[PDB]
């Protein structure tokens, strides 16, 4: 039968977005590009000057990321009618748990900030958390506006010589 967890959505775990992003990993296999160079490619980009593949996931990675901070503020609304900081511990403690592997996409940055947000707006309630969502969202703008800047560069180097 055709795969489709969303249909069941029993666990409702952060497994949904996990498969979506993981797509950039498999998609790379078809890119042919030297993945191992994904890091050293920056310097090698001198000749290739076509880091469109690398800049493809980085942008598509941050874009989808906005999906999390959105879910965080939601689960918080459930802490209001609950008033049980206990539930927050399970959901909150899950951050590192889900953010640990997520590193596979290089987003464990904006998240790591969540900790610092625990100093200004304590998650002692759904109100504080809802706010903490802004802290993470603020980062998305820093990387989105900074990352896209690199992509634009390739615009100036645009040439018809590209591809045979």
């Amino acid at each position: 039968g055709l795969t489709g967890e969303t249909k069941i959505r029993l666990e409702s775990s952060a497994q949904e977005i996990k498969d979506e992003i993981n797509k950039i990993k498999a998609n790379a296999k078809k890119e042919g590009v030297k993945f191992e160079a994904f890091t050293n490619t920056q310097t090698g980009s001198k000749i290739s000057e076509k880091p469109e593949f690398i800049l493809k996931a980085k942008i598509k990675a941050i874009q989808v990321a906005e999906r999390f901070v959105k879910a965080i503020k939601e689960e918080a609304e459930k802490l209001k009618k609950s008033g049980s900081s206990g539930a927050f511990s399970a959901m909150y403690d899950l951050m590192i748990d889900v953010s640990k592997p997520l590193e596979e996409i290089g987003i464990q940055k904006m998240t790591g900030t969540v900790k610092e947000a625990a100093q200004k707006t304590p998650a002692t309630t759904a109100d504080g958390i809802i706010a903490i969502a802004q802290a993470m969202e603020d980062k998305l703008n820093n990387v989105n506006k900074k990352q896209h800047d690199a992509l634009k560069n390739l615009k100036e180097k645009a040439k018809t010589a590209t591809t045979t």
